[PDB]
C-alpha cells in the first residue's frame, strides 16, 4: 500500500461525555487523509459542530464504538440529510457506516436505503476504510463497546471509546502518536461502576504505552476539566490536552 | 404571561452551530419543550439548564424531531446522580409509533406519557388540542393555550383546509414552510409559502412564524412570497427568536 505516513489530520467535533454543554456535542472525531474524512463517532450536537470543518457531502465513511446515545445521537439527522441533499443538490454516493452487530437493533438503524448502509465490523479482525486501518479492543462499559487502533502508513491514533481501567489497553495503545481517552472522572472520584476511567488510571495508561500525546476527552459537568490535566500531569510526562471544540492534531 | 423562544428551526438536519425542531415554551415558570431535534439539547442550554425543563410534547418521531431526546434522558440521570435528584421528566408522545413512544421511559428519569389526539391535554398551565396532519409518519400539530394566549404549531403537513378552523384566530402560528412558491410541496408532507401564508389569512393570524426551514435558496424570498398573500405580522425563524404575547 502507498498510504503516506504524517498526513493524517484529527479534528475533535464534539468531546462531552453523556450529553453536550451549551452550543457544543458529545463524542465524535474527524478524522482526514488525502481528502478521504471518516467520522469517529456521531453523538449529540455533532451534525450541527461537524459542518464548521466539512459538508456532510463531504463525509466518506462513519465508524462508531457503540450505540450509547452520546455516540450515536445524530446517525438519523445524518441520513436525512444524505437524502435531501442528493434529492436537490445532487445525487451523493451511499455512505457506508461501521459499527458492531451485538446490539442488533442498533445495527440495523444505521441503513437507509440507499443513503447510508451498515457495514458489520469483526473486532477480531482488521479493518480497511479508505486510507485507514483499525484494529479494535473490547472495552467493560455497561454496552459493547469497542476501543480503536487507527492507522495510516507508520501512524497510530489510539481511540479508548468508553471503559473502566483495563490492563489490555497497554499493549493495545503501545507507542501510539495519539491517544485519544476519555476521562469521565476527577483523581478523586471512583471510575470502574460506571465503565469509565479516572485521570489516574488514565495517564498511567499514557505512562506505560509510552504515548506521544494524549488528549482527554468524554468530559465530565461538574468542577474544573483543566484540572484533569494537572492530574495527568503528576504521573504522564509526555503532553497532555484537553478536549475542546475544533482541536485540531496533526500527524 | 406566555413566553416562546426557537431553539431550533432547521427541517430535515442543522445548518452549521444550529439544529432542527424544538421550542421552548414558558408560563408562571413552567418550561414545556415542543419537539427535541438535532442540536436541540446543545442549543437549548442558551437559555434554560437540564434540570429547568419541566416537560416535553412531541408532534413526531421523525429523527428531525426527536434525535436528542436520548441524551436528555442522559442529562437527566447525570445530573441527578451528581448535582442532586431531579423530578421523573414526563414527555408527552402519540402511542401510534409503539417502538417510538417506548424509548420515551428511562425509569427513573423520564417517562412516556401518552396524548390522545381527541382529547385535550393539560401539561400543567398549558392546555394541548391536536390535529393529525398529512406526513410521512404519524403527526400531530398542536394548539397550546395559556391564558388568554393561542399558539398552533403545525408540527410537519401538506396543505389540508382543516388546519383554518384548528389555527382560527391565533396570536401566532408556528408553521413549517419547506418549500418555495415555485415547488411542489404535498407529494413531501410539507407546505411552500403560498400554502402557508393562505392559511395565516383564512384562519385571521396575528403572527406568523415561518420554520422548518430548507437548505437551499434564500429564505428570506418565503417571507417576502407570504406578504404576497397574508397580509399580518410575518417572521423567519431563527435561532434564538422569542415571542411574547
Ligand atoms: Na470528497
Ligand atoms: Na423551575
Ligand atoms: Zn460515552
Ligand atoms: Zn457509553
Ligand atoms: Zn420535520
Ligand atoms: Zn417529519
Amino acid at each position: 500500500l502507498y498510504f503516506q505516513s504524517n498526513a493524517m489530520k484529527m479534528t475533535v467535533v464534539g468531546f462531552w461525555g453523556g450529553f453536550p454543554e451549551a452550543g457544543e456535542a458529545t463524542s465524535g472525531y474527524l478524522f482526514e487523509h488525502d481528502g478521504f474524512r471518516l467520522l469517529v463517532d456521531c453523538g449529540s450536537g455533532v451534525l450541527a459542530q461537524l459542518q464548521k470543518y466539512i459538508t456532510p457531502s463531504d463525509i466518506d465513511a462513519v465508524v462508531l464504538s457503540h450505540y450509547h446515545h452520546d455516540h450515536v445521537a445524530d446517525i438519523g439527522v445524518l441520513q436525512y440529510a444524505r437524502l435531501i441533499t442528493s434529492a436537490t443538490k445532487g445525487q451523493l454516493p451511499e455512505l457506508p457506516i461501521y459499527g458492531h452487530t451485538f446490539d442488533e437493533n442498533g445495527f440495523h438503524s444505521l441503513t437507509h436505503e440507499p443513503h447510508t448502509k451498515g457495514i458489520p465490523y469483526n473486532p477480531e479482525e482488521t479493518l480497511q476504510i479508505g486510507p485507514f486501518s483499525i484494529s479494535f479492543l473490547k472495552t467493560v462499559h455497561p454496552v459493547t463497546c469497542f476501543a480503536m487502533r487507527i492507522t495510516a502508513g507508520n501512524d497510530i491514533v489510539v481511540y479508548s471509546a468508553d471503559s473502566s481501567y483495563i490492563p489490555e489497553f497497554i499493549p493495545f495503545t503501545k507507542d501510539a502518536d495519539l491517544f485519544i481517552c476519555e476521562c469521565n472522572m476527577y483523581a478523586h472520584q471512583e471510575a470502574a461502576k460506571a465503565g469509565h476511567m479516572n485521570s489516574t488510571e488514565v495517564a498511567s495508561i499514557a505512562k506505560d504505552a509510552n504515548v506521544k500525546e494524549l488528549l482527554l476527552t468524554h468530559l465530565p459537568h461538574t468542577g474544573n476539566p483543566a484540572d484533569l490535566v494537572t492530574e495527568a500531569k503528576q504521573i504522564f510526562s509526555g503532553h497532555i490536552t484537553l478536549a475542546h471544540s475544533g482541536y485540531v492534531w496533526n500527524s
